[PDB]
């Protein structure tokens, strides 16, 4: 998911307030035009079409398409050899399987999982003063 993140950063990098309104051209069918003003930036965009239904940490489908029917290839190619890249590392077999609350494979949410990972938290370097 954070590589995700940067993913769609990293193509926001090379993404230009020009281009941009191209993929916001192609995507006048899919993203309203009323929140194509404030598309000022691909995190713009990524986080409105993030805040909607547009693009979940994996769904990329849709915006491969909108850097696909633009000609832009180079940020298409970002989330493309992303998509393989992050999918080599994060090799799941249940991704094709649509189960969702099940005890018997999936793991319930009876059990408190904390995502503050506080045994590996001494490597982050903080720009907290000493």
């Amino acid at each position: 998911m954070a590589e995700y993140g940067t993913l769609l950063q990293d193509l926001t990098n090379n993404i230009t307030l020009e281009d941009l309104e191209q993929l916001k051209s192609a995507c006048k069918e899919d993203i309203p035009s009323e929140k194509s003003e404030e598309i000022t930036t691909g995190s713009a965009w990524f986080s409105f079409l993030e805040s909607h239904n547009k693009l979940d940490k994996d769904n990329l489908s849709y915006i491969e398409h909108i850097f696909e029917i633009s000609r832009r290839p180079d940020l298409l190619t970002m989330v493309v050899d992303y998509r393989t890249r992050v999918l080599k590392i994060s090799e799941e077999d249940e991704l094709d399987t649509k189960l969702t609350r099940i005890p018997s494979a999936k793991k319930y949410k009876d059990i408190i999982r904390q995502p503050s990972e506080e045994e590996i938290i001494k490597l982050a370097p903080p720009p907290k003063k000493a």
